[PDB]
């Protein structure tokens, strides 16, 4: 510390050198919107083409759950069951478990599994995936002059450009949404009866004269002595134009005539599956989602990605031109600019307090040199522990300007003051100065950690989302203590110019600074005036406990959130239509929905996004969703040009005048986390129970939790509700009678109304799938049935009428399951000024007045939080039991603390005010603005009471002497930090255009408090310091000794 | 957990040169003791239930959730859970003129659940108004079932 | 940690059980683990005690 | 019994095109044969974790899967840890009796 | 060679690449690491460019 004041040179290399390894880290550093948050769940998506909600149960789904025993820190797991035949089941794992070594166990559990599988999803494929929900972008691909229809283009994107882009450099994972060509074989069912054919006979046909076959070679190995040939031999070839499909033979007739596959069905190149169709705009579309590769720089992959899209261009076809409905991209890029413009505008305003207070250029220097230095290394320091410059640990740094700025200003106005009270030489009053300041810096070092390291420690997504910020600041705040004990005393005590002694240029000079005498008076006024209540301190205590109940009511009467909302340049509103409805009817809505976007929003609005067959809720004909993009904010000016009144506006119109449910709305920011005052019940079925009481136990609790408006709203099934399903009763007497294989009544079945997967092709070089179904209007109405016939034994066609008989019936549409049961999904949230924990523990209040064989659960958001939260009391123990100690440290009293601790209310009731005043919310900006701010205030009574400890213990002054001038020499310092800080968090506070929400709920809070803190406590720290003191000791006493 | 999945690929290579028979009654690779860490009991104290009927409840309601627990390997089954018992008379079979193999087809073909496909499928003709399952044959449930069966 | 994991599942399903149907332990290898370190902490303190 | 250009579209290129996230990953290189073989070779940074990049090559590959033909699905495809050097080469003969 | 058709070096020529581009950027370094290093010893900003 003092060997640095004697070595300027050797401080300047260590400056150089952590300014180097944090330009290095600032180099090659990982840039991502947020860190990974959310806990790992690894997904397995199945499907079985045809069945129902009870066939891919009760075929593939329980036998996975059965075989997915011991895998590692298994959290929960929970399944759909999608009557459109998909089977999803979803492991989340515990935090921080290896994403990579969770999956793969999971991968060779399933693989085990797979032969107590149906042989047609054993061939259709069972996935492994790595579960997040953020894809850094969304590409589009269209046709302009309506030259390609949907699957066209799908599979132009598959054949084309998903190989370049998944080669594009820092791009992870590529995603196609959408259907890959199929070979499309579709059934006459009168022509096949004509010819006395069966879809069995056909799917044979396929089978055969379409394979490849083992064929061998010339000249094999062992050969004959003196052989002289070596060369393959080829084959069977399988079949490569629609045109060969159709002259396969089915069978020979009587008369020598042919019955070719053309004959009896139509036969084209078409969609593997034709459920979700997507629309750009009106325009047929389809296309990719990309995932940012692991540790990658997001902004560079998307640069990358625009730039292969624009080298691919050239050779597209005719009108195909690549859109962009969804990128997360300049959301960070204008989000990093104005976390930028903070800082750099930060030292601005601190180099303006430091001049228009201490008016000498030289001295302005240092800080402007201290903490550009400081940053640097922190984004080293990170590096180090393996982070990212992220929304996070950003907003974490520019509330750690605070406690940077303010550690260089302590240090250079001891120096200034010294050397304008004492008359010492620069340097001999450095060494005065830092020798008085040191141990105050170790302290607060200590004691400031004391607060931000606990809350790092919390468990779940909230606790990683605290340990983004407590490490980057921690880190900030340690290096800028180093710094205040290495470099910033060696710029002191080098490049500052000497003061002459008891100067306080008073006038002196005509030009610059006619306040020095007005600041003198008024300082002086203010300590006349200290002294003045350090005679009554009673009253004062009294108008502290005011401040204390006033505090802790603002405190409960305030609001808590997770992060605030925002308008992210894009949003998106859901479709939602009656049971049963077509892919048409849905399909009508949504492009009403379309048109309204591109209307009465015809300024906003960029793009319309509509996806018919995949929503929220589930996926079918029966759902549709409509991803909306904005036109870029800089042409957004008011207040209604934005989501808020946009989604406002657009449920409002699709409300009253629509025949269907269709909401708008915005996603979090962080894109998969807690509703906030919301909640995730699992209603489970136990015993060898049945779906139907399930229900009954549903509908029993939504009565149940409609009787609790007063702690309960919108409590809603997760599901889908039972629909109408079309039951077909096969009598096996009568058709084995007539002489009909059960199974060809079946699979011809089969292949008529579900389809079926035959065989694969080869085409233009790519593998691809064949399918042999129905063709469309031999198989929409439930009398169509009757054009079908099974060949019987003996020669015969027989009539599904003939065995066959039917009704109507209800069943579930998705059949949910929850650890290995049923189960059934029920959403939440809180009353209006209640707790989501109230409303929690009234729902298990309710959930066990529930009927036998039905218990209860928690899944999800609600698990995080439910285990996550016994935390805070423990961590903030810590926290102030270890602050305690540190500064009984510091000092050598256990209750000369107390002086310095008492401040904290101090600050607190200035950000209350100033949140309740804006009406922001507790969330976590504004509690990392608390932290903050009692970090500054405890800084500044340490120092107070520093000072005090030093006069009395080492100058023998009186108490109300040795505190008053304390009080009178860091004045000056408590308002220069807080006159630049107030000043740079101004503009965080009054901020709209991107990500305003975070900006103004980091600001608000701080300003607030900080304005009340410093206002507050060059006032009320010298009454404790005073009143602390006179419960202590004997004689001495008030002092005046040697 | 690295030694487990570099055996498993290998028992991978090996499973389609093995009977279907072993293949369908599972194959498990696991890593675990060699003791046990622990025994628990159920009993059933007022003799209202059979063996049989317990240890089809443990297996059917708890050696699920139990072996998922986070950290347990291995569960051994003192018990068992239940099963479709069919248990021949081979003079009553010889009666009617049939074998073991005509009830082995037998079973499989009444008892199946069956890809059935959508009335008002995709993808659908112009205007249709109407989209429902098509439930087919269903696996069987009761006992009786199993005895009407033909 | 794995044991005491367990007794929290069955515990969780506790109430589901059919009528008379009753968990019983008949070997654990916890309890000796538990009770036999718990000594030595007694002799610990003891010790201080001493 | 496959050819060469068949082969490489249909397995290979199958193939290459899930190795996209894959961590450290240096150059990538193949063959595609008439003798029916297939063989993808993934060569990482230096210091990448040999057994953790298993997993990860494994994991992408296995979601290749529903794109590849089920004789190669029944003969199996392995993922394995490839040298490209050998060690040493026993050697074997008889010195008598000369069994073959 | 005609349009399209490029090069690359992998395996001991790759890493022959390697070691060539990296020889002046471990120059600038070390140079940098010594200078810096010798104006901490000897407290002089003077004895590094001698
Ligand atoms: C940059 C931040 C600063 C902005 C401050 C905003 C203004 C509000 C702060 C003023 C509060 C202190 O106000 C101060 O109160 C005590 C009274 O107990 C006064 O003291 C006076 O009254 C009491 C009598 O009851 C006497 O013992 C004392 O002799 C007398 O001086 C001070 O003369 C007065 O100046």
């Amino acid at each position: 510390p003092n060997f640095f004041i004697d070595r300027p040179i050797f401080a300047w290399v260590i400056a150089i050198i952590i300014m180097l390894a944090g330009g290095l880290a600032i180099l090659k550093l990982p840039v991502a919107q947020y860190p990974t948050i959310a806990p790992p769940a690894v997904t397995i998506s199945a499907s079985y083409p045809g069945a129902d909600a009870k066939t891919v149960q009760d075929t593939v789904t329980q036998v996975i759950e059965q075989n997915m025993n011991g895998i590692d820190n298994l959290m929960y797991m929970s399944s759909n069951s999608d009557s459109t035949g998909t089977v999803q089941i979803t492991l989340t794992f515990e935090s921080g478990t290896d994403a990579d070594i969770a999956q793969v166990q999971v991968q060779n559990k399933l693989q085990l599994a797979m032969p107590l599988l149906p042989q047609e999803v054993q061939q259709q494929g069972v996935s492994v995936e790595k579960s997040s929900s953020s894809f850094l972008m969304v590409v589009g691909v269209i046709n302009t002059d309506g030259t390609m229809t949907q699957e066209d283009i799908s599979d132009y994107v598959a054949a084309n450009m998903k190989d370049a882009i998944s080669r594009t450099s820092g791009v992870g994972d590529v995603q196609l949404f959408g259907s890959q060509y199929a070979m499309r074989i579709w059934m006459n069912p009168n022509e096949l009866n004509k010819f006395q054919l069966t879809p069995v006979d056909v799917i044979t046909a396929i089978k055969a004269q379409n394979a490849q076959v083992a064929a061998g070679q010339l000249g094999g190995t062992p050969p004959v002595k003196g052989q002289q040939l070596n060369a393959s031999i080829i084959a069977q070839t399988r079949l490569t134009s629609t045109e060969e499909f159709g002259k396969i033979l089915l069978k020979v007739n009587q008369d020598g005539s042919r019955v070719l596959l053309r004959d009896v069905a139509k036969i084209e190149l078409g969609g593997e599956n034709y459920d979700i169709i997507a629309e750009f705009n009106g325009q047929p579309a389809s296309g990719l989602g990309i995932k940012l590769a692991t540790g990658a720089n997001a902004l560079d992959t998307a640069a990358a990605i625009r730039a292969e899209l624009a080298k691919m261009e050239p050779f597209f076809p005719s009108g195909l031109k690549i859109v962009y409905p969804y990128d997360t991209t300049p959301f960070v890029k204008i989000s990093i600019h104005e976390v930028v413009k903070t800082l750099v505008e930060a030292i601005i305003l601190v180099f303006l307090v430091m001049y228009l207070f201490l008016q000498n250029f030289r001295a302005t220097l240092i800080p402007t040199i201290a903490v550009p230095v400081v940053l640097l290394g922190t984004f080293a320091v990170l590096a180090a522990f393996g982070f990212s410059i992220n929304t996070l640990t950003m907003f974490g740094m520019v509330l750690a300007i605070g406690l940077l700025v303010d550690d260089a200003i302590v240090v250079v106005e001891n120096v200034e003051r010294v050397m304008a009270e004492e008359g010492l030489p620069p340097k001999e009053a450095t060494r005065k100065s830092m020798g008085q300041i040191q141990g105050a810096l170790v302290g607060i070092a200590m004691v400031l950690s004391a607060v931000f390291v606990p809350m790092a420690f919390f468990g779940g997504s909230t606790g990683a989302i605290y340990r983004q910020f407590s490490i980057t600041i921690v880190s900030a705040m340690a290096l800028s203590v180093l710094v205040a004990l290495i470099l910033t005393p060696a710029l002191c005590a080098t490049m500052l110019k000497p003061i002459a002694k008891g100067d306080h240029g008073e006038g002196k000079k005509g030009f610059f600074g006619w306040f020095n005498r007005m600041f003198e008076k008024s300082t002086h006024h203010y300590t006349d005036s200290v002294g003045g209540i350090l005679r009554s301190t009673g009253r004062y205590l009294v108008l502290y406990l005011i401040i204390v109940v006033g505090m802790a009511y603002l405190f409960v009467r305030l609001p808590s959130s997770f992060l605030p909302d925002e308008d992210q340049g894009v949003f998106m509103t859901m479709v939602q239509l009656p049971a049963g409805a077509t892919q048409e009817r849905t399909q009508k809505v949504l492009n009403e929905v379309t048109h309204y976007y591109l209307t009465k929003e015809k300024n906003n609005v960029e793009s319309v996004f509509a996806v018919n067959g995949f929503g929220f809720a589930g996926r079918g004909q029966n759902t549709g969703i409509a991803f909306v993009s904005l036109k870029d904010w800089a042409d957004r000016p008011g207040e209604e040009n934005k989501v808020e009144a946009i989604t406002m506006r657009a449920t409002r119109a699709f409300s009253q005048i629509k025949d269907a449910m269709v909401f708008a709305f915005n996603l979090p920011a962080i894109v998969e986390l807690g509703t906030a005052t919301g909640f995730d019940f699992e209603l489970i079925d136990q015993a060898g129970l049945g779906h139907e009481k399930l229900t009954q136990a549903r509908n029993q609790l939504l009565a149940e939790a409609a009787k609790h408006p007063d702690m309960l709203t919108s409590v809603r099934p997760n599901g889908l509700e039972d629909t109408p399903q079309f039951k077909i009763d096969i009598d096996q007497e009568k058709a084995q009678a007539l002489g009909v294989s059960i199974n060809d009544i079946n699979t011809t079945l089969g292949a008529a109304w579900g389809g079926s997967y035959v065989n694969d092709f080869i085409d233009r070089g790519r593998v691809k799938k064949v399918y042999v179904m129905s063709e469309a209007k031999y198989r929409m109405l439930p009398d169509d049935i009757g054009d079908w016939y099974v060949r019987a034994a003996d020669g015969q066609m027989v009539p599904f009428s003939a065995f066959s008989s039917s009704r109507w019936e209800y069943g579930s549409p998705r059949l949910e399951r929850y650890n290995g049961l049923p189960s059934m999904e029920i959403l939440g949230q809180a009353a209006p000024g209640k707790s989501t924990g109230e409303a929690m523990e009234l729902m298990e209040q309710l959930a066990s007045k529930l009927p036998t064989g039905v218990g209860y659960d928690w899944t999800g958001m609600s698990y995080q939080e439910r285990l996550s939260g016994n935390q805070a009391p423990s961590l903030y123990a810590i926290s102030l039991i270890v602050v305690f100690l540190c500064l009984a440290a510091l000092y050598e009293s256990w209750s000369i603390p107390f002086s310095v601790m008492l401040v904290v209310p101090l600050g607190v009731i200035g950000a209350l005010l100033a949140a309740t005043f804006r009406g922001l919310t507790n969330d976590v900006y504004f509690q990392v603005g608390l932290l903050t701010t009692i970090g500054l205030s405890a800084k500044n009574a340490i120092l107070i009471v520093e000072f005090a400890k030093d006069l009395m213990d080492k100058e023998g002054k009186g108490l109300i002497e040795a505190t008053l001038d304390a009080v009178r020499m860091r004045l000056r310092p408590i308002l220069m930090t807080s006159l630049a800080f107030i000043l740079g968090v101004m503009p965080l506070v009054i901020s709209t255009g991107a990500g305003s929400g975070a900006q103004n709920a980091v600001g608000t809070g701080v300003m607030g408090g900080m304005v009340t803190a410093t206002v507050l406590a060059i006032f009320f720290v010298p009454v404790f310091f005073v009143v602390v003191r006179r419960r202590f000791s004997r004689k001495n006493e008030d002092i005046e000794h040697s």
